[PDB]
DNA sequence: GCGTGAA
DNA sequence: CAAGTGGCGCATAAGTATCAAAATAAGCCACTTGTTGTTGTTCTCTGGTTCACGC
DNA sequence: AGAGAACAACAACAAGTGGCTTATTTTGATACTTATGCGCCACTTG
DNA sequence: AGAGAACAACAACAAGTGGCTTATTTTGATACTTATGCGCCACTTG
């Protein structure tokens, strides 16, 4: 018979082995399998590593295969006390009729909260007996409500303390924006808070108040903030480093106090210009807004295999997507074009410059993920981006004049628009780059005297800055700057509280457009008459569960 | 207190159980309503009854399954209740009385066409109304030929083979109306009011002067945020949703005091002193009537036919 | 042919 | 001698009793903070987009 | 014409310490009968 | 007519083995339908 054969020849060591199989199941953990001497798998059957009996293998059902004498011995780790299969299904029964009386979502049942609540409720379940009153256990949103207003305060109250240890040491960095909601026409304010305390930045939102309906202006947002620092008895309101980005009401309450521009609107804002000072290129964009309108107007989407993406919501350049779903489906729409009667419309557009500006948006895109980053620390890669933009956008000959054209209008846009509203404080956190031997130019001798100045509040200072000068290692893949400094803080004591400060400056104010995203998933449609009180909270207590509790 | 019945517990308990609801409620973003759900109590009953009778060490998350399952579970469901409750369908439709309304209706996101069929009979001192189901046109233009075999093979695989002895309330779609013309087609009374109503409003220019002053009255009220300080806001202006115009009437005629107080230093006030008040109430009345017979009439509850 | 409207 | 009993009380004791001086809960009321409950109000949802078609 | 969701305003409330007179059980103790063995020890017999 | 106590010639019985046909379960490889479960994979949405 062929498994007699297979063992002998497997026995004489004609066949060799393989012992893992990259399977999900822990049975190859234990079982392995044979392949012939042309390297082919061996199908049908399999090889135990204990027994060293060949057995059959079934792609359809494997469970003959886990009652063999040496794999019951392994079985799995032990678990809590299991039940039988129709306990699963009467569950599964009673989990139906509540998703479907209810009209809820079918992810609900995953949810971690709901896992809390089932063991608490088996728990007390089997503590006091099978006839306990539920009706009178649940209780009513009310109380749910006034519950979450209570614990909001005292939870603020209790980490008030940790906000002041953290802003007395200068780490002060939290950003503030703007937003209006969809049906109200109320406008909210919104911020959030970074610091460093467990080698991690902790990413916290200070809370979010609406400021009522009175008109907007710099003395209610100055007020405001106030108020909101006030109920954690903050006086400070000088060392908090601002980001915002032209918020012209808002920089003018805040002119006083430390400011500083935000990286990614001012990208954006690059980029228009850019596209804006090249008509050729302005009226194929509107060539392609006007086709996807066209395939919009009478539902022509089914057709299209892809459909295509959203037109231009202002939130960060929804075209680059755009222009991919148009590109990478190009034969199938000009079909449809071509008997849609409006095959004028395709003649103004090429394919190469679109295969050339993808790349080169991509490249933008990739640009702004990097960037964009809330848990890691993202302010030291910003110089870099200037010099990747520079040289991707080199003049060569591969590309049309025109491409030249808004080359040229990037650099320009870039060298009138970002390096001259950049701080120094940006320059002080490139400067702490590991390597650090592209720069010895001016910018290192205002640092000098700059890092001197503010770390004023043997062991010398100047000599020690030295020291992290003559110091030199090239970067690695897997390497961190705040370990890296958090290691070496015992070598230089007082500057590693100085990199500390300036690694938890965002290098933009994403933080604020989450959450206002997460305010407008609050918020909807069928749920208006919340107050700005229990968002509040409710945002408050999700943030502070994210981040600080396990 | 707690005379040997279904027992209550204590204040701990209490305490702690609503600190676990009210943390999965911060936490997944879930509404409030959702303690007081009609099938909730009852899950909780079932495993507050397995917890008990399994006690506490038993794997929680094992329990409970994935939502995939939670979808083949439904419908196959779905296909048995089908087969079991077509029996009782086809023996109520078999003696005549079997009425049904028909309509069309287009996807807000996706513009998928679908078309709803429900039922309205009479078992046992009560009208007994259910949904037969509700199946998509796929992506073709709409036409009476697809209505007409949709719906038969809809009723076909309930077990009807007659499509004439059954009833239809419907509108006056033309393909509609070609699509059932072997049986009964009646138009919709609350349809055919409101081209009533559209009508009269439509042949009195003049007094159609004063609702073109007021919903713009009510456009200039929303475009300057303007609500803000006014007692009570205002709905919609014309959302050609059955005489929405009257409950702008009500509201405007019952905060007329503050925006006529709003509007004197504001500089619009010459415009809405145009109009008397008395004739603004007596459309007012007219269409109390009308929402009267709105209410009475538009009611699926109760026979409305006499 | 084009309202024709009644959705 | 030795295995069988009375006896001399006989020092012991598991039973019973009643005479005191204490150790406890029951029914009610004080009363002061904090705390839970119906029963109202107020803002959106579905009414709807072009084809059968005869007039 | 049902559909979910949610506050504000006023009634309503069980949860908790402090006075406390009125039942009534634990311990205690003196007080006295029944009956139960322990051991000398005669006290015999053949 | 009691009663007490003990051998005696038989004599009717069990406790503890092998031989044994003839069933009587147990261990074990394997041929299938059938109700769960991660995981990309979107992917369309605003
Ligand atoms: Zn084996």
């Amino acid at each position: 018979m062929d498994n007699l054969e297979v063992k002998a020849k497997i026995n004489q060591g004609l066949y060799k082995i393989t012992p893992r199989h990259k399977g999900t199941s822990f049975i190859w953990n234990v079982l392995a399998d044979i392949q012939k001497e042309d390297d082919t798998l061996v199908e049908g059957w399999v090889f135990c590593r204990k027994c060293e009996k060949v057995l059959k293998y079934t792609t359809r059902q494997t469970s003959n295969l886990c009652r063999h004498k040496c794999c019951a011995s392994l079985k799995q780790s032990r678990e809590l006390k299991t039940v039988s299969a129709d306990c699963k299904k009467e569950a599964i029964e009673k989990c139906a009729q509540w998703v479907v009386r209810d009209c809820r979502p079918f992810s609900a049942v995953s949810g971690s909260g709901f896992i809390d609540m089932i063991k608490f409720f088996i728990k007390v379940g089997a503590e006091y007996g099978e006839h306990v009153n539920v009706e009178e256990l649940l209780p009513s949103p009310i109380t749910l409500s006034r519950k979450v207003t209570s614990d909001a305060k005292e939870k603020k109250a209790l980490i008030s303390r940790e906000i002041k240890s953290a802003v007395e040491k200068d780490g002060a960095s939290a950003t503030i924006d703007l937003w209006t909601d969809n049906y109200i026409k109320r406008n909210f304010l919104g911020v959030t808070l970074h610091y460093h305390e467990n080698n991690e930045l902790r990413d916290l939102i200070l809370g979010l108040k609406s400021l009522d309906f009175e008109r907007s202006t710099a003395e209610n947002i100055y007020k405001k903030l106030k108020a909101i620092f006030s109920q954690f008895n903050v006086e400070d309101l000088s060392s908090i480093k601002f980001v915002t980005d032209r918020g012209a009401n808002v920089v003018k309450s805040l002119a006083n106090n430390i400011r500083i521009n935000c990286s990614s609107h001012l990208l954006s804002n690059v980029l228009e210009n850019s596209f804006e000072e090249t008509p050729e290129l302005n009226m194929p964009i509107l060539a392609c807004k006007n086709i996807v309108k066209y395939f919009k107007k009478a539902n022509l989407q089914h057709r299209l295999r892809s459909s295509l993406k959203s037109e231009c919501p202002t939130r960060w350049n929804s075209t680059y997507t755009m222009l991919r779903s148009i590109l990478d489906n190009w034969e199938s729409v000009i079909q449809i074009l071509s008997e849609a009667g409006e095959t004028q419309r395709i003649v103004h557009i090429n394919k190469s410059i679109i295969q050339t500006m993808v790349n080169i948006l991509d490249g933008f895109e990739r640009i702004f993920k990097e960037l964009q980053t809330c848990s890691s620390p993202s302010l030291c890669f910003v110089v870099p981006s200037i010099l990747k933009v520079k040289e991707i956008c080199s003049p060569d000959v591969g590309d049309v004049a025109d491409i030249a054209k808004l080359k040229v209008n990037i650099i320009k846009n870039v060298r009138i628009i970002w390096e001259e509203n950049l701080s120094i404080w940006h320059y002080t956190a490139f400067f702490f780059y590991p390597p650090a031997l592209h720069m010895q130019q001016e910018k290192v001798a205002q640092i000098k005297e700059f890092c001197l100045s503010k770390m004023e509040d043997p062991v010398c200072p100047s000599d020690e800055f030295e020291f992290y000068r003559k110091e030199i290692v090239i970067l690695s893949e897997d390497f961190k700057v705040m370990e890296w400094w958090n290691l070496n803080s015992k070598k230089y004591p007082k500057l590693s509280k100085l990199a500390l400060s300036l690694l938890s400056i965002p290098a933009s104010s994403a933080a604020s457009e989450r959450t206002f995203s997460l305010a407008g998933n609050i918020i909807t449609e069928k749920r208006n008459r919340i107050g700005q009180q229990t968002v509040d909270s409710l945002l408050f207590l999700n943030s502070f569960y994210k981040n600080f509790c396990k």
